[PDB]
């Protein structure tokens, strides 16, 4: 089972060194921290939090990084390699890069000003990437709460919590106009918008977003507190305030009987919201781990050993 004392010994300065990359980097580039925290929920999505995400392409198998929900997408990975090549440095072969994932997962939300904690340690990396596993598991942002449900479960998280309280992810960090052009001019074939986004909140986003216009133009998940970590996430719900389809969806579906309550308590307490974020980011973290002696503590994070 997995420990948080699993490097005590062994690399007691591992999640110092992991924090001092993430707080370097953030000088130059503000977004590193959720974009490190997005990494983590996606390694985690594919075949557990196993480091398959890191490696690159091999001509027998092809890398996760040409998903539909990485390629242009996912980004920090040189960060990676940075914190990586220091704990190697510290400690030679000794943390696996599954594990240095999710140490830099939470070293980010804490910087950001979210909830301190020790994450459970003692991951292994894969010997192998899952790129149709990846397009299969990873959600989208138009889907429906039973689809994001559905997807939650299928990687082992059948708590409605868990879908809630991750979600928050989305207090921070950017997305591109291409995921919500169809909530701003025709949603469900309509050529209406949807009618669960506010519609003074809508002119703001087509103002951003307007049609015909550049797709990969970024905005903010949370327009109350765009890079700090806290509950805001779930007052923008109440407020038909959420970015995404799957965001507005935790509260205006007609499915939310159960996720409703959840949205409002974590609005109502921070306390609440970061102890169910804590509580179910560690459930993520837990996702069918390669222990013991599977899988190998890889060198280079890029690829398997040799
Ligand atoms: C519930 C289903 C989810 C969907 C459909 C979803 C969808 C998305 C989409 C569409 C983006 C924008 C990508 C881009 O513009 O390139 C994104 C970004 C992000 N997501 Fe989610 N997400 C989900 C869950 C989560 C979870 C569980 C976490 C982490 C706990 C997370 C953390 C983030 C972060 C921090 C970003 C910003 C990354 C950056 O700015 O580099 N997401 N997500
Ligand atoms: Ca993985
Ligand atoms: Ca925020």
């Amino acid at each position: 089972q997995l420990t948080p004392t699993f490097y005590d010994n062994s690399c007691p300065n591992v999640s110092n060194i992991v924090r001092d990359t993430i707080v370097n980097e953030l000088r130059s580039d503000p977004r590193i921290a959720a974009s490190i925290l997005r990494l983590h929920f996606h390694d985690c999505f594919v075949n557990g939090c196993d480091a398959s995400i890191l490696l690159d392409n091999t001509t027998s198998f092809r890398t996760e990084k040409d998903a539909f929900g990485n390629a242009n997408s996912a980004r920090g990975f040189p960060v990676i390699d940075r914190m990586k090549a220091a704990v190697e440095s510290a400690c030679p072969r000794t943390v696996s890069c599954a594990d240095l994932l999710t140490i830099a997962a939470q070293q980010s939300v804490t910087l950001a000003g979210g909830p301190s904690w020790r994450v459970p340690l003692g991951r292994r990396d894969s010997l192998q990437a899952f790129l149709d596993l990846a397009n299969a598991n990873l959600p989208a942002p138009f889907f429906t709460l039973p689809q994001l449900k559905d997807s939650f479960r299928n990687v082992g998280l059948n708590r409605s919590s868990d879908l809630v309280a991750l979600s928050g992810g989305h207090t921070f960090g950017k997305n591109q106009c291409r995921f919500i052009m169809d909530r701003l001019y025709n949603f469900s074939n309509t050529g209406l918008p949807d009618p669960t986004l506010n519609t003074t909140y809508l002119q703001t986003l087509r103002g951003l977003c307007p049609l015909n216009g550049n797709l990969s133009a970024l905005v903010d998940f949370d327009l109350r507190t765009p890079t700090i970590f806290d509950n805001k996430y779930y007052v923008n719900l109440e407020e038909q305030k959420g970015l995404i389809q799957s965001d507005q969806e935790l509260f205006s579906s007609p499915n939310a009987t159960d996720t409703i309550p959840l949205v409002r308590s974590f609005a109502n307490s921070t306390q609440t919201f970061f102890n169910a974020f804590v509580e179910a980011m560690d459930r993520m973290g837990n996702i069918t781990p390669l222990t013991g002696t599977q899988g190998q503590i890889r060198l280079n994070c890029r690829v398997v050993n040799s």
